[PDB]
């Protein structure tokens, strides 16, 4: 599938950089014809078949195909896609209130603050899972706020670079996500489904309530070994005034067997969440 091959600079002006990774950079931008503002994600293309630099066209097309399907308050909206010899450029909804990763460093959250964020994450994931889309990269870096200067900020899941359609209940591919947040089946290179996202939600919830990462080791290999062994505990110093029901919610997500883990619907009916 081909994208718009006019020069993006003829239609947009770019500004502040919003983020930067191994194969992508995201810049704030403004569409010349409308004055509306967006985030432009420049993805470096692979230059040869057998290369390890850049992103394969199959991977780029999968991300675009998923973004084109989704429209929900808690996920980004794709506006346009351009390309040239070097890059695919996704023009995405601008979310300018900063990361969930940065806003937490300003403050642990109370259970009310945590559940206000968490309920929005669960709503966005409920939408994705209803469409059989696994995100495969849920972590604070990928959760951003629309406006951080309000008491209950609204959030959006802002990237879909590892997301996959799960039309057979599982997909058998390597997911090189962040060790602290990936489920045991990712660590063990097993078939992957929607359940992997629910594990990641459990990790996010643990961090929201405590400020501490449940599986983090001193090296990536230690973190991955901790995940596979489900080597985590609730430290009293961090959880002494956290409710038992909040711990129960986490405990039912950080479950090695994906079939025994809470689903997204289970998580919305769990007594900590259900109104
Ligand atoms: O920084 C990133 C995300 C940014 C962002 C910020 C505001 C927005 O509205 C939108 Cl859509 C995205 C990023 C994404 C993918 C990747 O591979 C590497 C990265 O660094």
């Amino acid at each position: 599938t081909v994208f718009r091959q006019e020069n993006v600079d003829d239609y947009y002006d770019t500004g502040e950089e919003l983020g930067s990774g191994q194969f992508a950079v995201v810049k704030k931008c403004r569409e010349k014809s409308t004055g509306l503002q967006y985030a432009a994600k420049f993805i470096k293309k692979r230059r040869t078949k057998s290369s390890r630099r850049g992103v394969s066209r199959e991977d780029i097309e999968r991300e675009v195909s998923i973004l084109k399907e989704i429209q929900h308050p808690n996920v980004i909206t794709l506006h346009e896609v351009y390309e040239n010899k070097t890059d695919v450029i996704l023009i995405l909804e601008l979310v300018a209130g900063g990361e969930l990763f940065d806003f937490l460093a300003e403050k642990s959250l109370t259970e009310e603050e945590a559940t206000e964020f968490l309920k929005q994450i669960l709503n966005g994931v409920y939408y994705l899972h209803s469409l059989q889309i696994a995100h495969f990269d849920l972590k604070p870096e990928n959760i951003m706020l629309l406006d951080r200067n309000v008491p209950k900020p609204r959030i959006k899941i802002i990237d879909f670079g590892l997301a996959h359609k799960i039309d057979f209940g599982n997909e058998f591919k390597n997911i090189f996500g962040t060790p602290e947040f990936v489920a045991p089946e990712i660590v063990n290179y097993e078939p992957l489904g929607l359940e992997a996202d629910m594990w990641s939600i459990g990790v996010i919830t643990y961090i929201l309530l405590s400020g501490a990462s449940p599986f983090l080791g001193d090296t990536k290999q230690e973190t991955l070994a901790n995940v596979s062994a489900v080597n985590y505990e609730f430290e009293d110093e961090y959880f002494s005034n956290t409710s038992a029901l909040a711990k129960d919610f986490i405990r039912r997500l950080l479950v090695k067997d994906p079939k025994k883990r809470m689903t997204i619907q289970d998580s919305l009916q769990h007594p900590w969440i259900k109104p």
